[PDB]
């Protein structure tokens, strides 16, 4: 008992290809020509022809005049981020322990050297987003922390992102947007710092753009289009559902908003509001929102709870909010998400803006295998061991005679050369040498 | 001033543009052909015409004749590496906190629903790494766990390899090999059951698949050819370093083996010996030992601990053993590696085989932002929030003010709506609303 009320044309994967082609263009063209690519991208794309690294003289010009008010609302949101990343960091403890008798081994836990951070502008400009990086990384104590944002409407970083990374303690700021911006934090292009890790979301070219430097880097996750997704029962109230489905169909044209119910009558409820809303909005946000709904919404009406888990693991969204009774049973039995919202209180724009967890999370698909943007992508978890000579009598002969099945003899001589230094009267059966 | 006795011709990322071209062709044309690809790779590559997907029975039969002596000692490494896993498990805990009051938020920590396990079998047959992915995902509690090996030698899966998957805990085991067997797995090719993350080691196709596929599927990392280094001081004994040289040196022509060292005696008797060493090994290793010594081996002497510490920090190797007085400084001190060996008893051998902290590791400078295979690659960390009415009174007034600021107005509304329903006769500062 499953029923698509509304069906979507397109998906987050529609829009793959087109991606994936500028994507490739452009990281050729920066590999080959490094900085000169760069700043003929950031004229043609985004029409700058000023200076990319911002000096502290700079930004203590463009935000002179950002108000004290503004500043307390940015100051509080980034003590929510910092507060809940210090917790997540305390949830990741190093360890030793011993294994076979002799043998220790132990767990530690590492920050990187260099994070680069990217924040949005294009629609909007994403002053959260500044913070939930930069905040972040000082959260983990990465040393140096350099963060780009878009020159947004052919001027420079907006000024309230630009006052977001300064007060989250970003170390460098350039302004630059896009593929290059991405491009040039992974090569450490302007500041000489390649990035360890970069971190932040942006649109379908952003986040292939990290996806394939994936490996030259770090990232945190594939955080692409926002995604909404709401779970509601009877009690939910229409109004509210609909609300919060709109909130993030403002994002653009592609970003998916996902209803999964076991009521019709919500269902049905919804499905008039959405539109409406819509019709309310102001320009940009109806531009974007009347497009992603109509392209990319969706309401599936369910006949069971057990249907509705399975519809959302599947679908596995950025967001979920959860409008039932009985909060403990969805919060115990979902598994694929990137951030949980449970019951009506909190939402989506509470999240994205100042709740405390992080907004930067995975899309398209991503929360089947990653959360999101955390101290936890900061952490090096690196493993390390040490013997006593009398537990190499167990681990050394066992490791000759394995690496001898597998045709290693190299390394059964690495275990043979400390049986015969620290045991030269032992006999063990140390496997048949390896001829081939 | 930092002096390279040996210097190398080529390094780690010598060989990128050949593995790109490669994966580039043969995903292309795995996605479009499917199945069919598959099957012309396996044949076309590996030589096999025969199922790709064993069945219980061909299980059991093709390990019938596998002795006591060689179960025994597969089962005594897979114990090891479980129990390090199991430990590794306990140091990731959930937890919930109260951010402003009436916010509480959460950490969850979800196991993945499938991973593909790939053991590499060309030059060697991969025995460890078999029960590496396969113990470490089954420690982390995944459900269904997908295993290929390539065919090896004219046959299929190597009998040990395969008594290792079996053992380990693999529900599907595949005779599958390289860049097919990757994308096979991330796909649910022959199974119809995409995995969620999919791990492993191999040559510079393999790696390179996965890093490709990266999106698609999580991975553990980027685990390519296998690379060594020794820090030794004067205490070192040249005849153990230079044997663990070599003994990583066979896996391959692209091993490189470095020595960082600050005892000019002790890198002059180890360039010594290797050749020495090599020339003893049978065809097989000194055929990849040589190659791998000349073309990618490096020897560097250093002034100071600290010049040894930032050399080392920069190559970032895989694997890293200390050999070295006041070894408690060394783990104090070193960042960047995958898997660290303090003393001259334990070696990288034994972490290869039986040890038990996971073998599968960074190559190519990912330990500077990863370590290792292990329980933490299979578990998702994602974030839940519950909030109070009350808590909504602050929440979302800063949430509707920054909204605004960013210029998205729909996001605004959502606050302005739950303010509107939980606290009607409130008057607080919600933001100028976007008009454009
Ligand atoms: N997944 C997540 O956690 C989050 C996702 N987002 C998403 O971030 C996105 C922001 O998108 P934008 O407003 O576009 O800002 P953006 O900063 O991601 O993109 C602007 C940059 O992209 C470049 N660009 C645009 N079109 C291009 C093209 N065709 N070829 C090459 N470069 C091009 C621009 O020149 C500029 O440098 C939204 O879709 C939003 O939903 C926002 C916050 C968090
Ligand atoms: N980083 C790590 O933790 C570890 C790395 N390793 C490394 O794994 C590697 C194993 O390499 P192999 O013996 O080659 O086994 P493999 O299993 O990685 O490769 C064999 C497969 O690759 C395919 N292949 C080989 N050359 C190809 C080409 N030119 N085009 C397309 N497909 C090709 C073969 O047909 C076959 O399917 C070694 O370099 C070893 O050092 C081993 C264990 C752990
Ligand atoms: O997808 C996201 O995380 C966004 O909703 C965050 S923001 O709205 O751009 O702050
Ligand atoms: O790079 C590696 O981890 C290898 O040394 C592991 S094995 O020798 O192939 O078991
Ligand atoms: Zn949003
Ligand atoms: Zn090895």
């Amino acid at each position: 008992m499953i029923s698509y009320l509304k069906k979507a044309e397109k998906t987050p994967q529609t829009e793959t290809a087109t991606a994936q082609k500028v994507v490739t263009e452009m990281l050729a063209e920066i590999q080959a020509r490094g900085k000169d690519a760069v700043r003929q991208y950031a004229k043609q794309l985004d029409g700058w022809s000023g200076d990319i690294v911002l000096t502290p003289d700079q930004i203590r010009e463009q935000t002179k005049d950002v108000p004290a008010g503004v500043r307390a609302d940015i100051d509080f949101a980034i003590r929510q981020v910092t507060d809940f990343a210090l917790a997540q960091r305390e949830s990741l403890k190093e360890f030793s322990v011993e294994l076979h008798p002799g043998v220790t081994a132990g767990q530690r836990v590492l920050p990187v050297n260099v994070v680069g951070c990217y924040a949005p502008a294009g629609r909007y400009a994403h002053i959260a987003s500044a913070y939930m990086g930069v905040a972040t990384a000082k959260a983990a104590g990465v040393k140096t922390v350099v963060a780009c944002s878009s020159p947004f409407r052919g001027q420079g970083i907006h000024p309230h992102v630009l006052y977001a990374f300064q007060a989250a303690g970003a170390d460098v700021i350039m302004a630059l947007g896009g593929v290059q911006a991405i491009a040039s934090m992974a090569y450490g292009l302007f500041t000489g710092k390649p990035a360890d890790v970069v971190v932040g979301p942006g649109n379908k070219f952003v986040a292939e753009a990290k996806r394939s430097l994936y490996g030259q880097v770090g990232i945190d996750v594939f955080a692409g289009p926002s995604e909404v997704a709401v779970i509601a029962d009877e009690t939910a109230d229409p109004a509210i559902v609909a609300s919060d489905l709109v909130g993030q169909a403002e994002h653009g044209h592609e970003s998916p908003a996902w209803l999964f119910t076991t009521s019709r009558d919500l269902a049905d409820r919804v499905m008039a509001l959405v539109p409406e809303l819509i019709a309310k909005l102001p320009p940009t946000a109806r531009d974007a929102a009347t497009a992603a709904w109509r392209d990319y919404g969706e309401v599936i009406l369910c006949g069971t709870r057990e249907e509705v888990v399975e519809i959302s693991d599947r679908y596995a969204s950025e967001h979920l909010e959860v409008h039932t009774a009985d909060l403990d049973w969805w919060l115990a039995n979902l598994t694929c998400y990137g951030s949980l919202f449970l019951g009506e209180e909190t939402t989506v724009a509470f999240g994205d803006k100042t709740s405390g967890p992080n907004h930067v999370l995975p899309t398209k698909g991503a929360a089947r295998y990653s959360g999101g943007l955390s101290v936890h992508k900061f952490m090096k978890t690196l493993t390390w061991q040490q013997m006593t000579r009398e537990a190499t009598r167990q681990i050394g002969q066992v490791t000759a005679r394995i690496s001898r099945l597998e045709g290693m003899e190299a390394h059964a001589r690495t275990a043979d050369d400390r049986m015969a230094k620290y045991f030269p009267n032992a006999s063990f059966e140390m496997g048949t040498p390896v001829e081939v």
